[PDB]
């Protein structure tokens, strides 16, 4: 997260770190046995790490659970990143408490102007690599579709939305992919892509979760 602030330990109880010997993507806990992340974060050997704050120190509250299966959306396109969503089933259920809690799926999509919270352990520099130990947060608004399409002509599908600041300075960045964009307590987006990080007129692009709720529900119900 570039230009964000330190969240504070366990203040984002639904945030998870996907780990394969190092942190490579974020994700969101939506119930005790399932996590939602981005399809492009897929790989085998994923260990989901819940209740984390400093990802390099065991401070207590952590639960390390292996993924039993990862389900990439069948229509995911790696060239356009359209349908960049994945569901991860955990080998065993997580113990939910105040430090580990799930987030709710939305009932309706959000409107431009809605302020959301984006979090993650990704890079904090736009020009260079500085990876934090603790979780970073950024409050950012959803932009209108015209500003988004005007920023990325021909690359935005109906399953994406832009959130951020056109002046540059604040944005999600590498290491944050797969993580949550929560607005009014509902998971509205998943960190997907962007051009550089925090550059002027190049906002972050997110997967529009409101468009996949029946898919998530049906998929979970059958697995
Ligand atoms: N500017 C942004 N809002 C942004 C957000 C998420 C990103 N994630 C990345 C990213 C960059 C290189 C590699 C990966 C990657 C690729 C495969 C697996 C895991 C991560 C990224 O997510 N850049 C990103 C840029
Ligand atoms: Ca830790
Ligand atoms: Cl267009």
């Amino acid at each position: 997260i570039v230009g964000g602030y330190t969240c504070g330990a366990n203040t984002v109880p639904y945030q998870v770190s996907l780990n394969s010997g190092y942190h490579f993507c974020g994700g969101s806990l939506i119930n005790s046995q399932w996590v939602v992340s981005a399809a492009h974060c897929y790989k085998s050997g994923i260990q989901v790490r819940l209740g984390e704050d400093n990802i390099n120190v065991v401070e207590g509250n952590e639960q390390f659970i292996s993924a039993s299966k990862s389900i990439v959306h069948p229509s995911y396109n790696s060239n356009t990143l359209n349908n960049d969503i994945m569901l991860i089933k955990l080998k065993s259920a997580a113990s939910l408490n105040s430090r580990v809690a799930s987030i709710s799926l939305p009932t309706s999509c959000a409107s431009a102007g809605t302020q959301c919270l984006i979090s993650g352990w990704g890079n904090t520099k736009s020009s260079g690599t500085s990876y934090p130990d603790v979780l970073k947060c950024l409050k950012a608004p959803i932009l209108s579709d015209s500003s988004c399409k005007s920023a990325y002509p021909g690359q935005i599908t109906s399953n994406m939305f832009c959130a951020g600041y056109l002046e540059g300075g604040k944005d999600s960045c590498q290491g944050d992919s797969g993580g949550p964009v929560v607005c009014s307590g509902k998971l509205q987006g998943i960190v997907s892509w962007g051009s550089g990080c925090a550059q002027k007129n190049k906002p972050g692009v997110y997967t529009k979760v409101c468009n996949y709720v029946s898919w998530i529900k049906q998929t979970i119900a059958s697995n």
